[PDB]
């Protein structure tokens, strides 16, 4: 397969997509569209919304592939990241609907007047958040090893990296001296995955 | 075991529980929790959120799961309802995700002032909710059968209807003399699941 990831340019939706490639070791090209492009492009898209992933064989031709999170599962189970059992698959599953939450109350915050974004990102911060971080604390202490789910990466670990980056973007030092768990899990990650380790340290800064 | 879902007394994040132990010719207490009673009953839920289903052997004994999504998968995966190949288990979930964005649109309606809630439902129902009804009914014509993903329950069908009937609910008339595509997929569920159709016609009414 030749596979071109379509989103904006950020991590956003795209990214769990992004990272399971990564993780697996699959090349890809990351096709970044511009807001100014979006309006042109969009009727090209099946669909019109993004991300999509355009896979292209030789024999047939081109395969579109919609909905983040189904790509990412899907490219996951291929690639031996959805769990071992039918339990891990259930923690798996558990951690990214608690930090599928978490992505719920960040995007409140997101196309909102500098001014209500303050106030909003007070209130879920203060709020929602700390109550989901200590679900997903307990959801890592209940691991049978040093990831998410076991000692290998899941699609699980993957998508509580990319929200945790989201919820830094709202506040910085919303973790620092805090969250020890949350801390490990990302330093037991990066030495569990260099190709991730390598992503993330290249990984252009982007605003969502 | 003896299994038991815990939630509130509504349809809400638990019918898609529900409904896979139905599909599926699963025995459950279905428990349920007034308003009045939740403060006091909150401090005995592990994680203090609803729904969570307590699992019974008679040899070890409890089991707690939560996260109604995950949940719903890992009995869906027991009972062979995520699909037969990797491919139909994306097209699982990439309804899933589409009705689950339909889901979010529905969920802006909730705890607001009978006023404001008349104006968000009419934004969602012109706006980004018939848009997700048109990728719906492009995933539905997708199919290789009667179904939601060929000719076997899956929890795509069972998440898709749940959605269905919260955006009834908002406007009892939205899918009169239009979407057939959505109407013959119900239909087809009901014939192809007694279970379903039976359990669906005995369920109480309720307001979510
Ligand atoms: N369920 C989603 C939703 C995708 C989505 O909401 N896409 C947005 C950006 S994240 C979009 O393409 N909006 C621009 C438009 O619709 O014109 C997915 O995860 O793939
Ligand atoms: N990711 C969720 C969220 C569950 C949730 O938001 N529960 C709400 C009701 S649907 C709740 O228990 N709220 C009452 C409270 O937190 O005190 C799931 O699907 O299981």
């Amino acid at each position: 397969e030749h596979i071109k990831v379509i989103y904006f340019d950020g991590r956003g939706r795209a990214e769990s997509i992004r990272m399971t490639l990564v993780a697996a070791g699959v090349d890809y090209e990351d096709e970044r569209i511009s807001f100014q492009d979006w309006p042109k492009i969009k009727p090209t898209i099946p669909g019109g919304r993004l991300p999509a992933v355009k896979v292209t064989d030789d024999h047939g031709h081109v395969k579109w592939m919609l909905e983040s999170l189904a790509i990412a599962r899907y490219m996951a189970k291929k690639h031996h990241m959805m769990g071992e059992t039918d339990e891990e698959y259930y923690s798996v599953e558990k951690l990214i609907g608690q930090a599928e939450d978490v992505e719920h109350e960040y995007h409140k915050t997101l196309m909102k007047p500098q001014e209500e974004k303050e106030k909003i990102t007070k209130e879920i911060l203060n709020g929602k958040v700390p109550v989901l971080f200590n679900m997903i604390c307990e959801s890592l202490k209940g691991s049978t090893g040093k990831l998410a789910v076991g000692d290998k990466v899941t699609l699980a670990d993957l998508v509580l990296i990319a929200v945790i980056d989201h919820v830094t973007d709202l506040d910085k030092g919303f973790l620092t001296g805090k969250y020890p768990e949350i801390h490990k899990h990302r330093e037991n990650l990066l030495a569990s995955s260099p190709r991730l380790a390598k992503y993330l340290s290249n990984r252009p800064a982007t605003p969502f």
